[PDB]
């Protein structure tokens, strides 16, 4: 030991055909919604943050928060952004978060921002901007805790400093009631490491 993994895996299976059935909590407001969809012969969960917030949350236990802090963690998302912004797939711990905010800019490019930084980074232009990609957030602890962001396995930004936050969920989706955001999710993992 010791390691742990928490996931949503998009599936047609009845027993597990929403995130609610994989231990995640629906956390929409207003007009926000979601539904199982099927795209490339493959299930995806379509998050529809149109006129309301639309996201899913997962609760770590007391020891899991603490283990996450000692040994570090990795959050991987496989998604495709369809429209808008505040696509917020992230982890908060009662005290801090590394928040990447993903979107499509007014030129149609897939950009990423991080809370604590200012500016956007172009991840994909053209028809690439609105296809599936694999996004990794990798948190390395120490007395100098920083994060690294990866896009189909390519270091994009490192030395991302955590920022204060009272929230304490693993979250994915459109974490915003006013910024509309739409994306499809095949996979979410949050893995707590060993040493
Ligand atoms: C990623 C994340 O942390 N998302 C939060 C968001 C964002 O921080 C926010 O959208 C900024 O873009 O806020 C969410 O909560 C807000 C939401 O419940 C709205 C209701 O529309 O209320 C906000 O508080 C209000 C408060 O009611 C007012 O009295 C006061 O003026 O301050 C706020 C006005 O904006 C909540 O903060 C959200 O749902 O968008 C929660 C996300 O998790
Ligand atoms: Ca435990």
């Amino acid at each position: 030991a010791a390691m742990a993994l928490f996931d949503y895996n998009a599936t047609g299976d009845t027993e597990f055909d929403s995130p609610a059935k994989q231990g995640w909590m629906q956390d929409n407001t207003n007009n926000g919604s979601g539904v199982l969809t099927n795209a490339d012969g493959m299930p995806a969960w379509l998050v529809q943050g149109i006129g309301g917030r639309a996201q899913w949350t997962y609760s770590l236990s007391t020891n899991q928060h603490a283990q996450a802090s000692s040994f570090g963690w990795r959050m991987t998302t496989e998604m495709k952004v369809l429209s808008g912004g505040m696509i917020t797939n992230y982890y908060a711990n009662g005290t801090q978060r590394v928040l990447p905010i993903i979107s499509l800019d007014s030129s149609g490019n897939l950009v990423v921002e991080f809370e604590g930084q200012t500016g956007r980074t172009v991840l994909a232009t053209g028809t690439a901007a609105t296809e599936y990609h694999k996004f990794e957030l990798v948190f390395l602890p120490g007395s100098n805790p920083s994060a690294s962001f990866y896009f189909d396995g390519k270091l994009i930004r490192d030395n991302i400093q955590p920022t204060a936050s009272k929230q304490n969920m693993i979250v994915w989706g459109n974490g915003s009631s006013n910024t509309d955001g739409v994306a499809a999710y095949r996979d979410i993992k949050f893995e707590i490491q060993g040493d």
